[PDB]
């Protein structure tokens, strides 16, 4: 048995990537559903703001339908609140194509990926979908 599987669980937060994408972007904050926050609409899919790391400024993106805009300010910014899920792809850019939201918490099994793209077999669809590794906790 050389072929294994990892139980997966989607994480309870939205992605704050350094970049507005999915792929070879890092995590700048991983917020739980329902933390507060003040964004800026960066184009039709992502929002884009600043926090802190100590005293350095460090900006970050959030998809769209990561973000609930509860109020407009005069600044052109907005308050919202996290709407934590996740993603698979039907490719391994992570961008369009066919995609699925992935509710938090929902519960799935992959394989060891080397490449950092873990697949996905939704008995349902006939095709494998990829969820990047910082989507998902490994039960343990």
């Amino acid at each position: 048995h050389m072929m294994e599987n990892i139980n997966i669980v989607i994480k309870d937060v939205g992605y704050f990537q350094d970049k507005p994408q999915f792929l070879n972007s890092k995590s700048v904050r991983q917020w739980k559903h329902g933390t507060k926050v003040k964004l800026t609409k960066h184009n039709s899919h992502w929002y884009t703001g600043v926090v802190k790391d100590g005293n350095k400024s460090v900006r970050g993106y959030i998809y769209h339908s990561m973000a609930k805009v509860t109020s407009k300010n005069s600044d052109g910014s907005v308050n919202a609140t996290i709407n934590a899920h996740a993603f698979c792809w039907d490719n391994k850019k992570l961008n369009g194509g066919d995609f699925i939201n992935l509710k938090r918490g929902f519960k799935g099994i992959t394989h060891p990926a080397s490449d950092g793209f873990y697949p996905l077999y939704f008995a349902s669809r006939k095709k494998t979908f990829y969820i990047p590794r910082y989507m998902f906790d490994i039960k343990g």
